[PDB]
């Protein structure tokens, strides 16, 4: 109810801000210009020198690399011979052994796969027949448990239905007059509610 | 009443569900037996045929696997002189290029830092120059700032205190009437809910 009053403090403030805002942006450009002013001294000096500072060390550095290339394509490159024909002979000394062993690892496999088929194969021929013992099981005691499942079903929809019945009686036979009274509460509630926060 | 009536019904289904468990673990443990009792005259070829097959199995995989070790025996001696010599030849190769080209690197490495040396010695000579006239820039403007800002903050204050007295005062009188009728909000509200929900 007093909005206007607490929102002219609020004015008073935001203009006592813009008061200071006055004196302060001048300042503040005052300030500005001492500190670009300051920093443009040591630009300017910094600017300066770091033309006679990364020219000559660009210069230092392209003979570092010079060098440093140099020696690269005196090391690094020869050293690629070196290493090329320590690789092929590597790779020849694999070749020797990639064959033999690569046939043999072959052969050993061949023995190993030969060998799962006169042992899985005869096994999962095995398992056939156990697999359809097991599953006989599963079909004898499944069915039976088919009947079970039936005839629980009937027997608990019995059950069930003898518990909804009464159960929904009792229930509307209790919500009804309870949604009344709970709709006296309600309106109780609702008109007074209204009232407090009118 | 009502949790009590509710709890009735559900008390009952479990006077029932209880008298159908029985039946239930009769049905599915007598099936249940069955389905053991297959796997009881399973094991009889599950686990015995299993375990009388295992024997040329894992003979004849223990005696490939003998060979396949003892063929791996027989590589593994002429492979690793082959790898012996071929890692002599290859290391001793690498000494001839890790020697004479190391020192070589480490000479080069000499010049390389010295030429280093040799320019940041006046590079952090005009870089402690640099530092001091910064430092000395940042004072004279660093105190005309810190000035400044003093008075800033001293302007800042006066007017802080606008919001700090007058401008409190204010909040604290509006906020007076508005404990007032927030009490007689909070004191009905109270008694709103404890007609309704007692
Ligand atoms: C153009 C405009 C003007 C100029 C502008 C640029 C100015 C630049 C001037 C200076 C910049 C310096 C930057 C680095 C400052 C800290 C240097 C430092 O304090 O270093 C300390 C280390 C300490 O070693 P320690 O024996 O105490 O520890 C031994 C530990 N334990 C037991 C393994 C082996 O000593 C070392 O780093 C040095 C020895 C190790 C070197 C490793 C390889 C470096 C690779 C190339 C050489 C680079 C030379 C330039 C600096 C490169 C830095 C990466
Ligand atoms: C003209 C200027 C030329 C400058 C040439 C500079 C390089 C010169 C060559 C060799 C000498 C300088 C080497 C400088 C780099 C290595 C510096 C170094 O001394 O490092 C040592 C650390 C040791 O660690 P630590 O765990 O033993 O001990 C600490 C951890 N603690 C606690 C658990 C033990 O590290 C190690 O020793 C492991 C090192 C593994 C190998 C690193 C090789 C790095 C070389 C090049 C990398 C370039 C990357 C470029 C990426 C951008 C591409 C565009
Ligand atoms: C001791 C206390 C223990 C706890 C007691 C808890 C008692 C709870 C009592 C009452 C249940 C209250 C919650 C009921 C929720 C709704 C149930 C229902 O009535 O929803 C029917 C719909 C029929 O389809 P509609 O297209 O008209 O959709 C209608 C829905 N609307 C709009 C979005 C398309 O359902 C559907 O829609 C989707 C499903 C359709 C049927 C799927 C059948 C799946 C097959 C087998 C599942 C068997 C689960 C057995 C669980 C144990 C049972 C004993
Ligand atoms: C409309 C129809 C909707 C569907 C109705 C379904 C009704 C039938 C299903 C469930 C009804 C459950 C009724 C339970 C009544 C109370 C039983 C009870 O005695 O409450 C208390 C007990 C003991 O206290 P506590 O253990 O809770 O805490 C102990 C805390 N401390 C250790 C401090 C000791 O609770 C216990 O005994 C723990 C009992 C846990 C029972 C879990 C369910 C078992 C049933 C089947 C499991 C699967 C069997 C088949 C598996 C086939 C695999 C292939
Ligand atoms: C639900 C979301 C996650 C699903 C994860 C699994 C997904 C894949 C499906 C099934 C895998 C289940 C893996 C876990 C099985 C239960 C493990 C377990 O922790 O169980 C514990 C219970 C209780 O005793 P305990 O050992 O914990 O505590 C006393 C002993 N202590 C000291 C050492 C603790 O064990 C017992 O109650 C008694 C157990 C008796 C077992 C007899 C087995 C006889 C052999 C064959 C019978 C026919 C089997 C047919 C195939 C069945 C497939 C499931
Ligand atoms: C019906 C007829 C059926 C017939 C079936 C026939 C095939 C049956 C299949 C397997 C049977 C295996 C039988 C093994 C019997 C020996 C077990 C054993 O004694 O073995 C011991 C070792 C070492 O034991 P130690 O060092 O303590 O003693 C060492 C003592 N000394 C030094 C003398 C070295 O241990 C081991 O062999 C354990 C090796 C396995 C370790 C698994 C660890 C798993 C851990 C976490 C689970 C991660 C799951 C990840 C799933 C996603 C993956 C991508
Ligand atoms: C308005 C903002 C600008 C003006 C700020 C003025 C006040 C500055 C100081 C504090 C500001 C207030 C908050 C606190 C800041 C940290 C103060 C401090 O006490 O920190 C100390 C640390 C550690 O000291 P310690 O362990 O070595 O010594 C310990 C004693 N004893 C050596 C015996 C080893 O200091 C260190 O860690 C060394 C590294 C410190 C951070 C360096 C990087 C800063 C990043 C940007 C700033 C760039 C400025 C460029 C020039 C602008 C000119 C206008
Ligand atoms: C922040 C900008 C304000 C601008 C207006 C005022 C300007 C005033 C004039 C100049 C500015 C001066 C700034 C000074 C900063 C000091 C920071 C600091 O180093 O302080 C450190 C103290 C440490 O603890 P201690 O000395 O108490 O105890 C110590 C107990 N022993 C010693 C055991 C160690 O801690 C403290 O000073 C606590 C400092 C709490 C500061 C709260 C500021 C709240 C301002 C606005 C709120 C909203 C911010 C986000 C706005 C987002 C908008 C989009
Ligand atoms: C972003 C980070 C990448 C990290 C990569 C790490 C692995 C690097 C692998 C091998 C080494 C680098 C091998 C680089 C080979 C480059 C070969 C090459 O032609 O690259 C062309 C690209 C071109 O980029 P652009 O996007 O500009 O143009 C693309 C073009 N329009 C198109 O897509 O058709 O530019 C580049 O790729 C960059 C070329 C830089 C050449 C430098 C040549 C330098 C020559 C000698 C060495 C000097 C060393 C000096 C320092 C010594 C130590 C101090
Ligand atoms: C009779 C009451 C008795 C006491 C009751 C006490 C309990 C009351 C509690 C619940 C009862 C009311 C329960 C109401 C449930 C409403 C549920 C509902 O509609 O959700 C959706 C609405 C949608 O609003 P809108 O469409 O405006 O905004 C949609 C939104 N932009 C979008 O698109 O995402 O969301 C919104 O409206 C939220 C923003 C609303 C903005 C406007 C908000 C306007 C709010 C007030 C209007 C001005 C009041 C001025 C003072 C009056 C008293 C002096
Ligand atoms: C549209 C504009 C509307 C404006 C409305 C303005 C209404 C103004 C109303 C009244 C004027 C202000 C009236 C202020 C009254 C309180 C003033 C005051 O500071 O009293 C001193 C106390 C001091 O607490 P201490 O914790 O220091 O006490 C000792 C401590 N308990 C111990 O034992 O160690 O601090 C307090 O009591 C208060 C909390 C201080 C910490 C806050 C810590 C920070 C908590 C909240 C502030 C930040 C909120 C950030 C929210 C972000 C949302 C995204």
């Amino acid at each position: 109810l007093k909005l206007l009053d607490n929102w002219d403090s609020v004015t008073s403030t935001f203009s006592k801000l813009r008061e200071q805002l006055g004196p302060v942006t001048q300042e503040f450009w005052d300030n500005l210009e001492k500190e670009t002013e300051g920093l443009r001294q040591e630009m300017s000096k910094d600017l300066e020198e770091v033309k006679a500072k990364v020219q000559p060390y660009l210069d230092d550095f392209q003979k570092k690399w010079q060098e440093e290339m140099e020696l690269y394509r005196q090391k690094v490159e020869p050293l690629r011979a070196e290493l090329q024909e320590g690789a092929r002979q590597k790779l020849h000394e694999l070749q020797e052994k990639l064959s033999p062993l690569g046939e043999e690892m072959r052969d050993r496999a061949r023995a190993h796969v030969d060998a799962l088929r006169t042992h899985l194969a005869p096994y999962s021929d095995e398992l056939r027949q156990r697999l359809a013992a097991r599953l006989e099981a599963l079909k004898e005691n499944g069915g039976a448990r088919l009947a079970e499942y039936h005839a629980k079903a009937t027997e608990h929809l019995s059950t069930l239905s003898e518990k909804a019945k009464p159960a929904l009686e009792d229930l509307r036979q209790g919500l009804l007059p309870v949604l009344e009274s709970f709709k006296v509460s309600f309106l109780s509630a609702l008109e007074e509610y209204t009232k407090k926060l009118n």
